[PDB]
């Protein structure tokens, strides 16, 4: 199946850098003939990337084609056929959910307002919530599990439109954010649930877990890191509280903008058994419909 016409790219800016790639916005004039301008977000493999590079760019385009929802990222196009290998997607103006939300400050105010503007209203964090909660039910339907869903990874674009992503676990920027070890998985303990930390699996049920966390990050306006005060040492062994059950584990408080009702829900999503936290569709109903 034919490639994306590689020439149609007008690159403009470069937008991110990592080892082995950078993401560059595009232009494409008349987005009519393909079947005023369209931008896109374009990821292209650097030509000194490696062997081992190269597939893991392949396999990100084939995991990223199943994907077709409003608000999870959408594999435009690719382009493959020959080098530089291409990926394009949505550009989303407004960057990362992570620092989004950390340049504003919240305000009561009826004013929808724009995503430029320094303040952000209560029901605006219920919508941007809702709507990743709605990706979130959409990624639960085919079983596809994300396994890093964080503000980090979700991505805004205008009036508000939230996609969730991957951007993968290296960003120096996040570094904080991941647990290393020597010949061991990375992982975003702060964001796992406990048996994602004991014995490292993830299912539908442990991206529930996540999710309250990414809730309570966006209802703390991403002012501060999960669990902040503690060690990484410490949020493992919390885990290890959870599987005794002896009521001694932890739990992320309350943020100021979250009422009690919504963080009631929060606190089900952090439930020990699996099988007892809320599924993505009543998450999405209570956000869009109970404030
Ligand atoms: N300004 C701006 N605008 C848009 C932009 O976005 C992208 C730009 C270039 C490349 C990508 C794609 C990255 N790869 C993924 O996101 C990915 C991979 C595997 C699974 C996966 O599952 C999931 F969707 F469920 F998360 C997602 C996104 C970034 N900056």
């Amino acid at each position: 199946r034919v490639d994306f016409p590689r020439s149609r790219l007008r690159f403009k800016e470069k937008l991110g850098e990592g080892q082995f790639g950078e993401v560059h916005l595009c232009e494409v004039d008349s987005p009519q003939d393909l079947v005023h301008p369209l931008l896109v977000a374009v990821k292209i493999l650097r030509p000194d990337a490696t062997k081992n590079a190269r597939n893991d760019f392949l396999k990100e385009v084939k995991i990223m084609s199943r994907l077709k929802d409003p608000n999870i990222i959408r594999l435009l196009g690719v382009c493959v056929q020959d080098d530089p290998l291409c990926m394009i997607t949505d550009y989303m103006e407004n960057g990362d959910l992570n620092q989004f939300l950390s340049a504003h400050q919240l305000e009561d105010k009826a004013a929808e307002g724009a995503p430029g503007d320094p303040t952000i209203s209560y029901p605006m964090l219920l919508h941007v919530a809702a709507q990743i909660a709605s990706g979130m039910r959409y990624l639960a339907t085919l079983n596809f599990v994300h396994r890093d869903l964080a503000t980090r990874n979700c991505l805004v674009g205008e009036n508000f439109t939230i996609k969730i992503a991957d951007f993968g676990m290296s960003r120096n920027l996040y570094a904080g954010d991941y647990y290393r070890v020597q010949g061991r998985a990375v992982l975003p303990i702060r964001w796992m649930a406990w048996e994602c930390i004991l014995m490292g699996k993830f299912t539908t049920a442990s991206d529930v877990w996540a999710f309250g966390v990414t809730l309570w990050e966006v209802l703390m306006l991403c002012r501060a890191q999960p669990f902040g005060q503690l060690t990484d040492e410490q949020v493992i062994e919390n885990a290890g509280e959870f599987f005794r059950d002896q009521g001694r584990q932890v739990y992320l408080s309350r943020p100021p903008a979250c009422p009690q009702g919504l963080y009631e829900l929060m606190l089900r999503c952090w439930s020990r058994e699996s099988e007892q936290r809320p599924p993505f569709s009543q998450l999405h109903r209570f956000l869009a419909e109970d404030a």
